[PDB]
């Protein structure tokens, strides 16, 4: 550290590492940047692929909000207990990433002719998550090992976000319903969770959720 | 018989670079082939995590993500950096490659016709970004990240390959990556593999299209 978040006024792709940096006691600065600061062409030039989020620990600037993750979960130790729950980690992060990349695709490209048949298809990508937990110590602990890892972030948002898309898409799933209490219910999370500067910015940057 | 294992469809796809990866690095493995017909009847499909593939098993550990795979043989066989520092630009790298990989199938899958055009259009700015990251490492003489070989550089690799056969010339550009994909391709290893039938004679994708 120090840490300094460079992104939009939205939770989107900083919301997993936003609650890992709160749930791990670090602390962070937020740069935020408008849409109208955007348009302005300098700082997006300026990013490797054109993108935000930005991100800066210490001398080191980072672009790609996985590659954040690991890296805070490489730096911080939320990657396992071994190269084999390393492996895991991963596994889960891409399956994390995949549905939210689905999910992004929804919300920006096709909202109205879209949300019925990705809500019909919600349980079948849901699913492979609640059958990770229940092959791992019963679902009581993480989505892998008994360590929380940068996936949990990942995964618990991807959660949330779907809760309100799909309200009660998690009803059928007891582990990750169950998952998600568990992990919403840690001190320091629970208190960012419930913060304004969580609470009071918008899921996505066009107005849908 | 070896300790990894490749459960593929008959394609080189998201198998490619982890395919080179190995192949460079001189391990042995098996390649279990999933006809289509084979994937249609349903039961392989339900048993995988994610209800896709590649599957891929090391001893009794059985992985699906062909970055996860990436990234794990990165992990287990020293492609993943020097330090720290290292580690996450390398995880930078892929997860770019990953974006235009994705943008590339997307093409290929859904829109070949119409969308061919405006693809090509933009791949300039695509590459880009690597060709500076190139340029900002050791004048773009060695690999995309550090002084040795990562598995970014086998992903980034098979990126440059296929775009090759997509639009030929696109590397005329940008001097780094054009370099540096003769440079990669020309360990011993790699071109051996790259032009054994094991890789030739599979197709690029599944659908004909490249
Ligand atoms: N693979 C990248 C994607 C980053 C990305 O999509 N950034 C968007 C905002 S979040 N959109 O869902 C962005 O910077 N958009 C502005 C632009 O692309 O000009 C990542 O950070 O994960
Ligand atoms: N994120 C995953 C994607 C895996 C994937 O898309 N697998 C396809 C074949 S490769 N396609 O470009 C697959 O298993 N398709 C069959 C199906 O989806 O039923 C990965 O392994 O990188
Ligand atoms: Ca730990």
């Amino acid at each position: 550290p120090p840490y300094t978040v460079v992104y939009f006024p939205v939770r989107g792709r900083c919301a997993a590492l936003r609650m890992l940096l709160a749930d791990q006691g670090q602390s962070w600065k937020e740069e935020v940047v408008t849409v109208e600061t955007w348009q302005e062409g300098s700082l997006k030039a300026s990013c490797l692929y054109g993108q935000l989020p930005k991100f800066q620990d210490g001398d080191l600037t980072l672009y790609q909000s996985n590659t954040i993750l690991r890296h805070l979960g490489r730096t911080l130790g939320l990657y396992g207990k071994d190269q084999q729950e390393a492996a895991l980690v991963d596994m889960v992060n891409d399956g994390v990433e995949d549905l939210r990349c689905k999910y992004i695709s929804l919300i920006y490209t096709n909202y109205e002719a879209g949300k019925d048949d990705y809500v019909k298809a919600l349980p079948g990508q849901l699913k492979p998550f609640e059958t990770l937990l229940s092959q791992n110590q019963g679902g009581k602990t993480f989505i892998v090992g008994d360590q929380i890892s940068f996936a949990d972030y990942n995964l618990l948002d991807l959660l949330l976000i779907h809760e309100v898309l799909a309200p009660g898409c998690l009803d059928a799933f007891p582990l990750l319903s169950a998952y998600v209490g568990r992990l919403s219910a840690r001190p320091k999370l629970k208190a960012f969770l419930a913060s304004p500067e969580y609470v009071n910015l918008p899921i996505n940057g066009n107005g849908k959720q």
